[PDB]
């Protein structure tokens, strides 16, 4: 995926309730650092729910894929009020974007 | 906006559903008094969907722009079945007239 693109698409659509940096301020979301490789609903210092904390995958390219095409759909009872991305190719890109910004 | 033109949206489009002023009816939706600057699915003694209550934004000029828009885009799993208002100038002078109305 394309990071410049994906920066834009995070900007547009998630920056409203996330920030990515390292010590970002936790919003409406958690701040997504360390997001990759990680348990769902373990941000540090966020209060989760239940179904976020209990989904029991680990973060990756293909679970965002998924989960960011139809968030409640993937996790019922989410609190994570978005319609999702439809689009492959543009998850695909905000996705290499997350990895990057989540991990530098 | 044109606080006006924005009373006939009101009355045209949303009254069906919706009360503007202080102290008025829950119907269908709630009564809409102290909207600006609240955080969403926090009308007093309304019933709101889980989504309304957890989509986690403060309710003014730009969030509204966009709820109004598409309001299940917006808000996915929102018991508001309501299509959208397309036009950008109609938008604003009904969001004009809710400032002024929800407000005195
Ligand atoms: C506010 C209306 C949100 C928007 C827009 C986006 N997200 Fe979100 N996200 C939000 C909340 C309230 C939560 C917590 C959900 C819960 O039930 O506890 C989340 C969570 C995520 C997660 C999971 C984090 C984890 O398990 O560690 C991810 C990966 C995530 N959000 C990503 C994300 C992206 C990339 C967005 C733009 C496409 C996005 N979210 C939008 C609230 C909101
Ligand atoms: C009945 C068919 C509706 C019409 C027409 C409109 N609205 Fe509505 N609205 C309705 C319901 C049932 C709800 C509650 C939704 C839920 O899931 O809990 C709402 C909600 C709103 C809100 C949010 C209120 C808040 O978060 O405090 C707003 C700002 C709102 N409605 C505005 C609104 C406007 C301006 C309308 C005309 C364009 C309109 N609604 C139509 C039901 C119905």
């Amino acid at each position: 995926g394309d990071v410049e693109k994906g920066k834009k698409i995070f900007i547009m659509k998630c920056s409203q309730c996330h920030t990515v940096e390292k010590g970002g301020k936790h919003k409406t979301g958690p701040n997504l650092h360390g997001l990759f490789g990680r348990k769902t609903g373990q941000a540090p210092g966020y209060s989760h729910t239940a179904a976020n904390k209990n989904k029991g995958i680990i973060w990756g390219e293909d679970t965002l894929m998924e989960y960011l095409e139809n968030p409640k759909k993937y996790i019922p009872g989410t609190k994570m009020i978005f319609v999702g991305i439809k689009k492959k190719e543009e998850r695909a890109d905000l996705i290499a974007y997350l990895k990057k910004a989540t991990n530098e």
